[PDB]
């Protein structure tokens, strides 16, 4: 379910092609992603292909060097990488988009390629002991969390992402009660009621920017429990 591939080593100027094998659903139903995530840095959206293959996105990082493609017959979604630098060398995930609500609830184990500031203002650290309420606020502009839905992830780890709060409080199947979300105009915060240890993890807090045209990231938050 989602298994990235064609990761490597690459010299500066280079070109590399990375593929994502989808299985137990649909494929050709469902967008795809890739999100990237640097060494021990946080989450960069990179590119978006429908599964119309009619509406591609790309981040202004990416913007003419990367090309998204898929292939809804062979089940595989993939990433053409050229002119490549230094500063793209990260793991590269792909992301299963939910038509309905935009959120990523699939996401795969990563493949790494190395090669030889943000809208969204989240804290990059939080501290709190066992029992006790714990919010991270996320704060964005008018043109994305003021406009668009906020889908919450969580990143135990080496783990890679797990979506934690979807559609601005939306619980999905699996993530339990004491996680809350909310919105409130230009800001979004996530509530951990009842600190547990399990729940030491990095927070991210993502929207959909209309105005860039891309998904913003937020800045991570990692909760250290006591």
């Amino acid at each position: 379910t989602l298994k990235e591939s064609g990761g490597g080593l690459v010299k500066p100027g280079g070109s590399l092609r990375l593929s994502c094998a989808a299985s137990g659903f649909t494929f050709s139903s469902y967008s795809m992603n890739w999100v990237r995530q640097a060494p021990g840095k946080g989450l960069e959206w990179v590119s978006s292909i429908s599964s119309s293959s009619s509406y591609i996105y790309y981040a202004d990082s990416v913007k003419g060097r990367f090309t998204i493609s898929r292939d809804n017959a062979k089940n595989s979604l993939y990433l053409q990488m050229n002119s490549l630098r230094a500063e793209d060398t990260a793991v590269y995930y792909c992301a299963r988009q939910v038509g309905a609500t935009w959120a990523f609830d699939i996401w795969g184990q990563g493949t790494l390629v190395t090669v030889s500031q943000s809208v969204l203002t989240q804290p990059p650290s939080a501290s709190g002991t066992p029992g006790q309420r714990v919010t991270i606020s996320c704060s964005g502009s008018s043109s994305n969390i003021g406009s668009n839905t906020v889908n919450w992830y969580q990143q135990l780890p080496g783990t890679a992402p797990k979506l934690l709060i979807y559609s601005n409080n939306q619980r999905p199947s699996g993530v339990p009660d004491r996680f809350s979300g909310s919105k409130s105009g230009t800001s979004a915060s996530l509530a951990i009621s009842g600190l547990q240890s399990e729940d030491e993890a990095d927070y991210y807090c993502a929207a959909w920017d209309d105005s860039l045209n891309a998904w913003v990231f937020g800045g991570g938050t990692k909760l250290t429990v006591l």
